[PDB]
């Protein structure tokens, strides 16, 4: 088995940096309902600052228009849908980390679109334009939303401009151009606003070192360097899905502790960093997403992300995403923690775990995590991913959990292929595309965590925990003082029922 | 093991009488918010039609009140109370079983008392002032609700009047007398208005006997007969709980089947006949009530009681009661399907499994029901109670279902003394008298049955579910047509994930 | 004055025909979290039967797709997107009046689209793969909501097929070729499944003649005809919006007489008929929908209209629109009764009112509708719209109201230019576009009708009642019977407090 | 008319003083689903801080228990209630404002109660007992609810001692050995908790001298004064009401002004003030608390009477009440600001009003008050209560008030005889005792004040308003400043539409 002995004093802390940010489908679909149901959902469980996502300029949400009076063409900002959709952003107690971007059509220059919505990829045919529209939609978020409440909302400009499919070309160059027009024009309406990028994805951290130096040396504001990350390695896609190979969580880590270096070696040494997407498949139709098995991937991330990052969003915490068409079925390998009609993937669950965790970080290793919380309570996540096809997946533990109490209630809950696996039953339902009413409800009741109680004694300071760990799985004990009453109920005898 | 071939045909057939009514404290506690929350809470999920309980003339719910202006004293009937009760229960969508009782005070002859709340149980000082009473409250009740609908709800008289503790002496006569001026009173305002008796409890048929006799004789109208029964033999209260042995639930169902022959051949052989209360235990602070073993022995009574009797009415719903002081403690013995914070208790959940049941009973045993519903999906609750103090609890199973079906989806539901059991992990916990917030949110995490999915296929037409109850287990199956979608999904193989 | 004595007895008889259906925007928008909560809120006071709007087969939706899998092009029909419409649409309790169209890009033969959004407005390339579309979508209706279900939503083939933004070119006998390819493809799957057209437009009868002449001869199954009918002039549009001039509410309902004719007198003379789509203006941007007028104005159609259609669906229930970009506005002409932030427009009112017309109509006129309910009680709808700029909009009135009763309860409702005029307030507040939280709550606090209760005594059997109707106003008056119970309390007497 | 010239620059300021706490019921009515539905919606409209009401010891609530083990007594402290009902208070966002008493059944010396629902009224047989009731029950609050919440729950001893009633023999000198026992216990706990009394009412000031005298001397701690405040002269119960003439509200504002000074001349010059318990009749039963007269009355103590006390609590805030048995109809002079089935009394919106005012005090008379809020905004509440039978109630103004803006948004909210009188419909409706659900949805429909917008221009800097107070008139004015946004809707004309 693996024994280990969690030490009763606390040098390192650990932060809820892994709960700062998630990631979302473009701004519009935000307006639909059952994006909503779920977003509330996903708050009432997991208390995520801030949302991510694409579209804010795109011209469904239809912000940028012009109007013409005879030969004079002006433009017209529309605020009906963007109010609408940061006042229910607000209304559930979640901040927006805007991205803006990406091009309206009316302000194009180039006709090169990405994704099944065709969002427009080429610059502005007209920068002073760009900088009204930037300086429009800021000074209408301050006249709504007060100037204390915009104060709070970083400023990512753009997306992956370091890939040809997002930014014509790849123009390095005129990404900062774009950089420092919006830099700039977001900076005049109040100096204190929070802007940053370049919002790369792994694979070109030069754009990083350029991106630092172009502002130094052009004398551009930078708040915060801005990254994605994933671990998914070529695949090809069917007309309905791509499966990918996963590289160990290891190298998502390198790759936070290298881009960390190259901010410290940098003119901005303290710039903030902000891993503003990841997850392990970068396609929203990989079923790794929907498995057991991403959820115990991925609890190691959120064990350790926050070490070298200030924020790392999950993209995404719902399927309502769009850029790949309308989903098909209802799983179909989509980033959402939650799939359609609010079914929690397991994932769902790893996050779920970590609201548990505490301040004071006693031990940790590739795949446990161990904590205590103010009260003096304990808490503990292990998980066992399975990334080969092994024939014994399992893994017995014996941890030695130090006590300030004597009588210790247990709480475990557990997830694993046979627990919390909705996909699992899925497939036992035959895939369903379009299930019934029924199936959604089997589901719901399937797609929850075992739980548990139990009650021992800890001797020494310390109780011993011995359990095992399916394929995939991921526990949580919360250790809490168990104060007996049972001496208060006068002739109190369960062995005087029937069978007990 | 135990081996079964259920057969393909149907001869018997499965009614919903087990639903038909339910238990309830005094009308008096349907105002408390906790009350209907927990009403509305188990109406959605199981669907009862009638709500039976005491109280209804008791001064709390403050009906009958008297005027002074002088020498004159005139009665002034208040009806603020039972207009927001009775509109809630419909409101809800469950309709009143109405019972007439117990003596308010201004009317009252006596001093005598019962329960904690003290209802007054002596006979009327002016069977006219009590006539005049309870034509006013019909004649309100139709105002309000309609005649169509109060001619839906039965109205029982008393309760158990054989009882020197509910009716003054037991007087037998008196209360044949009580009985006839109100079944006058009723039918006085309409001639279609149900009215029963005599609401006696187990040990005094003789009652029912002289009651059917009395009212042919004497020429009172009788709409139906009533009853109660409990299987708990006698025990030595304490000032907080009380323990006694279960009898049999054989012995319940010859109750049943017995009282039914004392109405076959009496000179009214049709009278419909109504169990308004029945369980383990008749005390509202024995244990017995929230143990996994009280779900097992009633899931019997479920299955069989409706061969007998028109309707029994499981006593209580909840443990929103008074009878014996306000519960002390989370668990604490109560009638109550469900227990104060809504955590379902698991008798909850056989009730819950018989909404599966269907019309077609193909099969059926001491300790095994298997219905057809109306798609042709099968469904199949067995139940395990522990009587005794065995070691080998335990029992194993084979039974070969027929199914109209080759492929087929399996949905298992357990509820056991590990699975369901709130009450074990509130032992777990120190059994606290007043849990904290998070400790009732575990409860009612705990509180849910153990779901598990699969898929088999059916050879021959049988399919064959081999499975093992444990101590005090309920399980439920339920066997529905498997349509596989898979070949639909291009490329799809889920051996490309990760470690499948 | 004008003075009436509406008579005791009833010769017609008032239909709920005018509640039959409602107009929407495109089933896409369905998906939004303020459409639903407007399509509830709008159902929880009017108790629309079926919904009707354009877009079930357009590409947002997404059901028609097609998956390439080397030289083999398979169609794949993607039910996501309509299945939580439909399904949303039936939770509320309002079936679809189904309307087959627009045409998707993966099946055009041209690039002509219409609105903003684009709908693809030319016929399908092949009309084998068009009729597959259709059949599979029927056939998976009937498998999530059963064929009971489905039988019960009418069918309309496409949309003014009579204009060239519509259908390519107006292809007169190129729809009938539509018509036939789907009414048949429809009727394959269930022979009594109801399918209609040529939803045309007033200003070409013709085409129902000929649509008519069509199916008789050609054989194609007839179920019902369909029809659109505006009374708004030329307008020429503003890059905000159009003004235009609203014939009279007379020219309207003779349309429906008209058409009512030219059915009779056709091979079909007993097919029902359905304005499924009317209103004042025919523009999405035209400010009179949002007046008190346009609730005068309407008012009448509601009074007269059924006499002569089957059902007329007012367009729309909500603002919800976007055929002519997203709103730009709290208030801007659209169609909907309802404005977005669920704030009634003085339209919705009108239909409010007519909630409480009865069965019986006794009294009827050009400005009037007097009605009896089952209980006896009655109510009348009064309504002054302003056509024209006249000086004296005022109109006074002196009806005699029969009553089988002598004490009668008097409830007014009143809607004017003063009461239940949002519109109005938003003016006051400067026609905000993006009104805040408390200007829109303080425009929900003024769209409300203003309500008057009081009491009178009829003598000799009538009531007879006076009053003044200001600018576009509209009342409704309910006279029910009054049953005193002052009596009751003792000592009863307001004059006993200070100033009474 | 009466001409007013609000100053533009502020001396005085206003405090929510007025909204610090509420009277309600016993605390066992708490329990009620009706009680809980109302608090909440009460709390949505109104801020108030705190609750305070009598029966936290009391049977109902059953805290005080006793078991018995032969010959041993030991008592018993149940929580269950009193947890659910704080935990209710807390949930809405109210803390408790604790009133120790009355004297629990099985602790009482004597047989005297009060009130229908019968508390004791006698001091405990054994004060030992009583002090470790207290203890135990704050030891309790805190280990529940954490110290530093209940140390912001202030302890009022009792309820007015100084009546025979509620005091056996008005003891003045046992009830300050009750103060003391339980000042003491409580201080035991927590040397940081408050406490207070006397809880006298009006006519026995000399009370509160002693009650301070005696601290002194005695060396009892003391945190605050306590006293009720009533303006009803005596008057004759009838078995269903009572009548009273309402002394001015100056009368009212002295006797704050009064005990003010009893206590700035005593040994504890510092203390703080609560009236915890005020309104114009001290019965259950006077219409007067249903009438538009009593807003108005109420609306000028809500204007001064924070400038003399810390806070004054008005008795109550909801017509769930007992204390005089059941009501017997929808208006029946309860003390509630809302009547049953949440239908808001006129003087419900005389605090709704006060929630508009700002902290800046401009101007206040005898019937004004005018105050403008942070964002420089202007509001104006005037009242016109008519406490003789005048045959002109009337009274007109004209108000010039300073304004930072040229262009004035305004929203006028009106309660008077005929705008927000439910209780006058209820007599159009012919008093029902129990209306029906329509009748009580037209009351709530009338029982809300009527709301006019508009807009005028400020010059010179002033707003001149001109409005007429109809009889007990309430009205008020938010003058906010408008931004108007017209010139931005290219084309925009009303004179366009017809007849506008
Ligand atoms: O939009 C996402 C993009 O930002 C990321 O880089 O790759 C995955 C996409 O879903
Ligand atoms: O009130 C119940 C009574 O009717 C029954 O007979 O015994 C149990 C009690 O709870
Ligand atoms: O879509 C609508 C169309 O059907 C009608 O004919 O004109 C108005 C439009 O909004
Ligand atoms: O209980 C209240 C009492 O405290 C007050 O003094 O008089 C009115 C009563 O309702």
């Amino acid at each position: 088995m693996i024994k280990v002995r969690v030490p009763d004093f606390s040098d390192k802390k650990f932060s809820d940096r892994w709960r700062y940010c998630v990631g979302t489908g473009r701004l519009g679909l935000a307006l639909q309902k059952e994006y909503i149901e779920t977003l509330k959902y996903v708050k009432e469980n997991i208390d995520f600052k801030y949302i991510r996502g694409h579209g804010l300029l795109c011209d469904d949400v239809g912000i940028y228009r012009e109007d013409v009076v005879g030969d004079e063409v002006k433009p017209f900002y529309n605020f009906t849908y963007i109010d609408r959709i940061f006042d229910s952003f607000l209304e559930i107690g979640i901040r927006p980390f805007v991205e803006i971007g990406f091009m309206p059509k009316k302000l194009a220059s180039g006709t090169q679109t990405v994704f099944y919505w065709e969002g427009n990829v080429t610059p502005p045919k007209d920068y002073e334009k760009w900088s009204d529209l930037v300086k429009a939609v800021l000074h209408h978020f301050i006249s709504r939303y007060g100037i204390e409440e915009v104060l709070k909302w970083p400023f990512e400009i753009w997306n992956e401009p370091n890939l040809k499919e997002f930014w014509k070309d790849a123009d390095e160059k005129e990404y900062f151009k774009l950089y420092k027009v919006t830099a700039k024009a977001i900076k005049e309406v109040n100096e204190n606003l929070k802007v940053g990028g370049p919002a790369i994805c792994g694979g070109a951290d030069y754009w990083i070192e350029d991106f630092l130096n172009f502002c130094y040396e052009e004398n551009v504001p930078v708040d915060f360097v801005s990254r994605h990350a994933y671990t998914s390695k070529q695949g090809e896609y069917t007309p309905h899905l791509i499966y990918q190979e996963i590289m160990p969580s290891e190298y998502m880590l390198n790759e936070f502790k290298t881009v960390r270096e190259i901010i410290k070696n940098s003119h901005f040494p303290n710039l903030p960093f902000h891993i503003t997407e990841y997850n392990t498949s970068y396609s929203p139709q990989n079923p790794v997403h929907d498995t057991p098995f991403n959820a115990a991937y991925i609890a190691r991330i959120l064990s350790e992300g926050g070490d070298y990052v200030d924020s790392f969003s999950y993209w995404t915490f719902s399927d309502v995403f769009e850029e790949r068409d309308v989903p098909r079925s209802q799983f179909h390998g989509g980033f959402g923690l939650v799939a359609l009609n609010m079914i929690p993937k397991p994932t769902f669950y790893t996050f779920k775990f970590f609201n548990a965790m505490g301040e004071e970080m006693l031990y940790r290793d590739e795949h446990m995590l161990v904590t205590r919380r103010d009260d003096g309570s304990v808490a503990l996540i292990a998980w066992n991913e399975v990334m080969d096809k092994t024939e014994n997946p399992d893994e017995d533990y014996e941890v030695e959990i130090p006590v300030r109490f004597r009588d210790v209630f247990i709480k475990r809950q557990l997830i694993d292929e046979e627990h919390g696996n909705p996909w699992g039953t899925w497939i036992h339902m035959g895939r369903p595309r379009y299930p019934s009413k029924e199936q959604v409800n089997t589901l719901r009741e399937v797609a929850k965590p075992e739980i548990m109680t139990s009650q021992p004694v800890a001797n020494d300071g310390y109780l011993n925990l011995k359990f095992k760990l399916g394929k995939n799985a991921v526990v949580l004990y919360e250790l809490t003082e168990r104060i007996d009453e049972s001496s208060t109920y006068i002739g109190l005898d369960d062995s005087k029922i029937n069978g007990y």
